[PDB]
């Protein structure tokens, strides 16, 4: 209802409707917006624990530490 077009899900392809009737027009779900960016990890924000044995591998682990 008032301009009902259908925009293809550029992350796993599905027609969304966008205009003014379904919650989500823009892109299928909230997952697929995300991806599509890509800045979106296993992680949520940086990796706060590292040490251990082979934890957080980002930059310089190695075995002993
Ligand atoms: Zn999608």
């Amino acid at each position: 209802m008032s301009e009902t077009i259908t925009v293809n899900c550029p992350t796993c392809g599905k027609t969304v409707v966008w205009g003014e009737i379904s919650p989500f027009r823009p892109f299928c779900s909230k997952r697929c917006q995300l991806i599509d960016l890509g800045e979106w990890a296993a992680e949520e924000k940086r990796i706060p624990s590292s040490g251990d044995l082979s934890e957080s591998d980002d930059w310089s682990e190695e075995p002993k530490q």
